[PDB]
């Protein structure tokens, strides 16, 4: 829950659509997108995209069955990603950040036609505008990774 290579991926639902949320656990930085279907294929695609942008070493999820997809495992394999086992399940920080992201989405929803755009507005607010040495999550992730 503190190595700089750990990301957590989960799905949540809004307006009948699926939002995939990835959290960089050490910093609190978020990546999220609306995806057309809650599937292993979309999970795998997202992992490939994420790993090309950030150094992804291990991945966790609050729904372990997500990672039983052979397409997910192939994306893993190709990108050199392993599964994270040092984070126990809380039947939660990451769950709460997901709930906070949904709150931000609601606050900006009427400023965009499509949910996908509101989600990106909320990610921007979460990573860049929120501050909590009073840096943003975007500042924290780059500092953590650069130091590593
Ligand atoms: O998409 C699939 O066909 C399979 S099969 C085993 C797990 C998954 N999955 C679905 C959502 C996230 C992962
Ligand atoms: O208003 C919209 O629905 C779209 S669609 C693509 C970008 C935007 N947007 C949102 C804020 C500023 C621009």
């Amino acid at each position: 829950d503190s190595s700089p290579g750990i990301w957590q991926l989960d799905c949540t639902h809004l307006e009948g659509k699926v939002i995939l949320v990835a959290v960089h656990v050490a910093s609190g930085y978020i990546e999220a997108e609306v995806i057309p279907a809650e599937t292993g294929q979309e999970t795998a695609y997202f992992l490939l995209k994420l790993a090309g942008r950030w150094p992804v070493k291990t991945v966790h999820t609050d729904n372990g069955s997500n990672f039983t997809s052979t397409t997910v495992k192939a994306a893993c394999w190709w990108a050199g990603i392993k599964q994270e086992f040092g984070i126990p399940y809380n039947p939660g920080v990451i769950e709460s950040m997901n709930k906070e992201l949904k709150k931000i989405i609601g606050q900006v929803r009427d400023q965009a036609e499509h949910l996908k755009t509101a989600v990106q507005m909320a990610v921007f607010i979460h990573n860049k505008k929120r501050k909590g040495g009073g840096y943003s999550a975007g500042e924290r992730i780059v500092d953590i990774i650069a130091t590593d």
